[PDB]
């Protein structure tokens, strides 16, 4: 709990340490190696660094435990297991929110040693196949593998909730929401511990398919079990984009300014506070916000509507130069996201007399769906001439 015993070697379970002080975590691999001390309260003074909300100790006391499995013990290799598997599922875990000194492959190659040194002993566990699965999300690739791997885990011992939880996420990624919304239903009955409220993903699927009745009655329960989550309320926001003459102070200083004081390094909100401050004719800070929107995200959805609105931002203020190059880069890094980058690079190709590109760009409008205001800007970038029926 807060004060466990640690066995010594004559009259042990006299001595507990305050676990609401930080220590050193130098000190405890000394102080239970020299007193020999069983396995298991390894990790149990794990899960308590845990959860005082401490992402590294947890990983660091446990990367040292590899060096004493066995050596008196009796037959301790289960609880040997059990340790190398947090250092075989945690650095998965630990790689998606990477920080500014490390990379992603410096979490993946010591997430790729130790899963095969934890296999040693005993393979093909209720979390094992955990690893595989998740080893090809990181990559981009393999999504049959994963949902093969994923679904091993119902034939071997399905004792949990998230051990079904991960075939939704690759239903998600080949755009199967019906396969997604079934799973993600078993997520609520049960309801198992998970402080990332396992119900955000199941409003995130709300989202689709005309469930707006739906998806905010996930966000609102999301919202008070935990309102340090941003996940459920920058939903509402995106939820309430749509309505541009009705709920304007409800959309940017509730749903803007409140998800931005509680959590400031987030692209989502950054990106939203830029075009709701892009109408108000406050380009001062569209400009600022934008840069850090942009240099935290990886994926490239993210990214092309960041710089988007840099060019954006710069197409109003007669500053096309360095607005080219953006709207170059939101179609460049992702194009099918959606069709204002083509447009832009269609109203601005026509800078420099280089015309000729922005009916190429100006094509893929139409594609998705006219617009009146599109019809205007190949008429007006006509290059018809006469006896030319191609144009």
């Amino acid at each position: 709990r807060g004060s466990i015993e640690i066995p010594l070697r004559d009259t042990d379970e006299v001595i507990e340490l305050d676990f609401d002080q930080l220590p050193e975590g130098d000190e405890v691999i000394s102080i239970l190696k020299q007193e020999h001390t069983q396995l298991h309260i390894w990790i149990a003074l794990a899960l308590e660094y845990y959860k005082q909300g401490k992402t590294e100790e947890f990983v660091k006391l446990l990367e040292a435990a590899r060096i004493d499995g066995n050596l008196d013990y009796r037959d301790h290799e289960k609880d040997q297991m059990t340790c190398l598997d947090t250092l075989a599922a945690y650095y998965v875990q630990q790689a998606r929110k990477e920080k500014n000194k490390d990379n992603k492959k410096d979490l993946i190659t010591q997430a790729t040693l130790l899963y095969t040194m934890a296999d040693k002993i005993i393979m093909y566990d209720q979390n094992h196949l955990l690893g595989r699965a998740c080893f090809c999300l990181l990559e981009g690739d393999k999504m049959d593998q994963a949902d093969a791997q994923f679904h091993f885990v119902l034939n071997q011992s399905p004792n949990n909730i998230p051990a079904l939880l991960g075939k939704a996420c690759i239903s998600f990624n080949k755009k199967d929401y019906r396969g997604a919304l079934a799973y993600y239903k078993k997520a609520l009955r049960t309801n198992p511990g998970c402080p990332a409220e396992v119900r955000l993903g199941m409003g995130h699927c709300f989202v689709k398919l005309n469930k707006l009745e739906k998806a905010r009655l996930a966000f609102s329960r999301a919202l008070e079990l935990n309102s340090k989550c941003v996940g459920a309320l920058v939903g509402l926001a995106v939820l309430e984009l749509n309505n541009k003459e009705a709920d304007s102070i409800k959309n940017g200083v509730q749903l803007l300014s409140r998800a931005y004081t509680i959590d400031p390094s987030n692209p989502m909100v950054l990106n939203h506070l830029a075009n709701h401050f892009f109408f108000k004719k406050d380009y001062s800070k569209v400009q600022h916000l934008a840069l850090h929107a942009f240099h935290n995200t990886e994926v490239e959805a993210m990214q092309a509507e960041s710089c988007y609105q840099l060019a954006r931002s710069f197409h109003v203020q007669e500053d096309y130069d360095q607005a080219f190059q953006y709207y170059y880069q939101a179609t460049q890094f992702a194009s099918s996201s959606f069709v204002l980058p083509f447009f832009g690079l269609g109203q601005m190709y026509i800078y420099r007399g280089d015309k000729e590109n922005a009916s190429q760009c100006f094509e893929k409008v139409l594609k998705a769906y006219p617009n009146n205001y599109e019809t205007m800007k190949i008429l007006g970038s006509l290059y018809a001439a006469s006896e030319d029926q191609e144009k």
